[PDB]
């Protein structure tokens, strides 16, 4: 899939993509509901993080999968965006829960329709 991390219209290009199409991206992509439950999780993300994309679907990202992100700098920004119904933030972060510390660039952006939210990830 020919889409660049950080592109202005990423939410339109990815909108309603099925699981298989999302696996074609060059960067990690997760779709969350407004409570943080994982709706989609692509192959590129699993390669970065070690998680098995099939097993994490349905888990809560902040409470279960990614406690290192349960902080004002990541979860706090997410929940503020869900509450306001708009989110578009890019920042670096280190993943270090039961894995070798890995620094990444994160882009969180509200999905175009409904009340869903993207978390995009690439290595830095
Ligand atoms: C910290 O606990 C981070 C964990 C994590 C980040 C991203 C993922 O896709 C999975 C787990």
């Amino acid at each position: 899939e020919h889409v660049a991390f950080g592109s202005e219209d990423i939410e339109n290009t990815l909108a309603k993509m099925d699981d298989g199409q999302l696996d074609g991206l060059a960067f990690g992509a997760i779709q969350l509901d407004g409570d943080g439950n994982i709706l989609q999780y692509n192959a590129a993300e699993g390669d970065i993080t070690g998680r098995d994309p099939k097993q994490v679907i349905g888990k809560n990202f902040f409470k279960d999968v990614a406690p290192c992100t349960d902080s004002p700098e990541f979860y706090g920004k997410f929940k503020e965006g869900v509450a306001s119904g708009n989110l578009n933030t890019m920042f670096e972060y280190t993943f270090d829960y039961q894995h070798t510390p890995t620094k990444v660039k994160v882009h969180m952006k509200k999905a175009l329709s409904g009340d869903s939210y993207w978390v995009f990830v690439k290595r830095v």
